[PDB]
């Protein structure tokens, strides 16, 4: 990363990455734990984290997929010149060059690091987020509209599924009509614009 | 965190925090942890902490719901100059760029490190708290009223279960009303004013 | 702590604390581990350290007992001038100030690296390790006099339990009075001053 | 490693290392943690992370060999001038220099750090992975040929199989060939061009 | 620890120190780990190590009492003048003050980073290592005269006990005595003046 | 270590060492680690690390007894003036001070960092790893001549075993001769001059 001078990628970040991907798969605390675990990163730091990943790769090529995605709209949006470059100076980045495939460490920190900057970490890091976005939403087990309270389940356990569902698949009024029938009733009788905190105590 | 220079968050502390409420849920001291771990941190630090716990969603919409009711208040007492702000100079904050959902790393550092500082960080965390202490008093499972010395439970594992409720609920006369028979005979007798280390050395 | 910069308490440090109270309760070597954690601590650090203790709750409300006296205490001997304080300049703790709960992080840093300082970090560990030191008496399971060698035990693991026991409710005369038949006979065989080391190795 | 100045190797990072081969084996993805370990690496800082493991002697030998064919071509493009070299300068590398068999640390960092650089540690590297990649895919234990997706195995199960196998062997057409009946008829029907993406939420 | 500032003992090192003591009670290389632990250490820091172990208060006493014969050997060789010390000035460090329990902190990084210095650290140390030293050979389980080589015993095992009690109690011959019939047998044919590599490989 | 200036060897280097000893004794790979982690080590951090290992006290003694013959050589080949040093001046180094029993952290500071350098970290670990690889040799349970190929062993498993003994021990026709008769079969036929590669492809 870029803390303005570059330090390597820590072992302890890169472990702490990988257990998580092994621990929680995609759940969508993922993608901020991925977003946390890489702040001022360069693209060859964020293709560590990527590339580290041993499982899961149906998942890692999509990912790829949806970054060649990006990097083409990049080239279109943003050419750059061909032929040789001027002795010495800064060339212009393409996706791949973004995505840290065909660019040096050197250059990534050169780009991200001038004035005014070639944010190329921060635009890859964009890229990727996208793609994470969409496996998170793909390996979300259950519907929305399939999660309705048990008939014995308390309150607070129907609405952390409801949320954590719903954060997936990324609202009171479905919550309400999933409720079991003896939390309806009370629900409904709140009247309108109840905050969350009071239908839980009333459902309590 | 800003310690005056920023330092991406480590991922020891956010492991640590995510581990505190995976263990402890939202027992009282997970609100002094949140405090402690999040020394001069900035609204993006903040919200990685808030953003990484994957369970609890029910907890954490509630939290959300707090943080909007006092970013409109902030925006009620606080408005902000629409229109093209001054070229080069900093912007004045509105709620939702002190939750740093619509302000960036660089402009709440740019804040916190101004002089005179507008501390959104500190700003921001003070929302939080009185969200996470609605949350604690939520989750608290049983009522002080039924705080009760069992006929076989030493004094000393009572008071642990009394403060430990009224912690989280968020005295000595109750405390001695809720008393088994035998202790409650023998603290009536100490006399009015005993401190709690008098109490719980007659009841030994 | 203050290390002079001032530096946020860290989770390795934290997290071995509470570990420590979790672990050990309350036997004696907790008070130099409170101690030896919190070098140079400021109130503030010192009161993260106390209210991220979870259980407990009868012994951390003493410990605020204890800490009131020594604030009531402080008032008494160094009243504070009442009123409105001079601008910009550094104004006078009172004890709620030292025990951090009046006082920001700021001020304590003003008091503390202040030339003459006051060190109110050094003030409230001292009330703290106060109230601990009771809490440690008070937690100790049996007396010295009931701590009496068997029939069959080493002489080395009753010396253990004797001088464990006496560390807590903070002797070779007891000592050798508690000793078994077969090494009370060896040991005033021994005569008078001698040390433990002479006696250990007269009953191995 | 150089980071200009040297620093050792940490142990940590040697650690991490170790065990990445004892629990991976050689799994593809032990190649990017490897060169994630080592940025900026001196060729003693490479031999400490090779040598350090235990196991898998084989692997390592045949790592040995592809190093001395690198060493023996660069021997080939880059001979050395035989001779005693000038007084208090620089001599050029050969091939086992640059592998740190016959080169002290001292004149590693001085090819590292001169300008320009003689980057030996990028070289020795860059053999190192050409013989890593080697023994990938010798390791792997199935042809692609022979990932069929299960009659009952779920398509996201069968694609992981089919990328994780590729990775190492180091597509949608055979992809679709090896899918069982059912989904390879929803597949089929997708038309040509479809996403992986596309593809995965179809067969869900 | 004094590495010239001073800084606070780690919980890293207080934690590793602590947890040698509890697995290896008082085996010899405890004292290395003292030692090793320990450098440039401050008596507040010693003392830290000391006071944090909870266990074996027999021998933390036999190591008080060591330490108690030194410093008043220490205050035999070295009386310091009573009376007001000259305003300003660092004064004479007697053996309490050494022992660190009538010193302060500050006083013993001044005496330790004074010019010349008074190594108050590495006097206590010293005194502290005699105590562990005496701690050491009373934990001893065997005498070296019951260290034999058992019929079935191979040469190696036998060599490992005999040269670990020797550690402890604190050569050849012996062991060529103490040896099984066999290996004795084969060891007299060496001859006299054989390496204990060479006894170890006829052994073997 | 020094790194110019001097740093204690830190908790978690000594920890990773007493740890490797405990686990993998004395395979080969050890050497390596400990040449690993010693960087820049001085005798008193090399004898740290030799000094905390509890157990293999017959091989700790070997090596004491190896480092004992090179330091009466070094003081053969450099014989150091007898007579009161210089005032103020840097001594020479015998063989005792170099091994870092009869010297100073602070006079192997001052030899380590002259100029011209005294390097006796270094020298001291030469006579170690010599002192090491008798010991790897001697620990090493198995001839390479008994290594061979079981009739349902891999090949892969065997090479494993072949090159493991080999290291101790401190080939390509042994390892074809100790085959199995399939593999000898194949590998025969491979023709003179396969690579270890080949060899493996060919029995897989």
């Amino acid at each position: 990363p870029i803390v303005m001078v570059h330090q390597a990628i820590s072992p302890r970040t890169l472990n702490a990455w990988v257990k998580v991907v092994e621990e929680k798969a995609f759940s969508p605390e993922v993608i901020p734990m991925f977003s946390c675990l890489s702040e001022g990163a360069t693209p060859q730091d964020l293709n560590c984290m990527l590339n580290t990943v041993g499982g899961h790769q149906a998942a890692m090529q999509m990912l790829k997929e949806t970054i060649n995605e990006e990097a083409a709209e990049w080239d279109r949006l943003h050419p750059v010149h061909a032929g040789p470059i001027a002795p010495g100076q800064m060339r212009e980045p393409r996706g791949s060059d973004i995505a840290g495939t065909t660019s040096t460490l050197q250059e990534q920190i050169g780009w991200m690091t001038h004035n005014p900057p070639i944010p190329v970490g921060e635009i890859y890091k964009r890229w990727i987020i996208l793609g994470l976005n969409k496996i998170v939403r793909m390996y979300s087990p259950t519907s929305i509209l399939d999660i309705r309270q048990g008939p014995k389940e308390p309150f607070r356990d129907y609405v952390d599924r409801f949320y954590k569902t719903l954060r997936a698949e990324q609202t009171e009024t479905l919550l309400v009509q999933n409720a079991n029938p003896d939390c309806k009733t009370i629900l409904k009788a709140l009247g309108p614009g109840a905050t969350l905190e009071e239908m839980m105590t009333a459902c309590q």
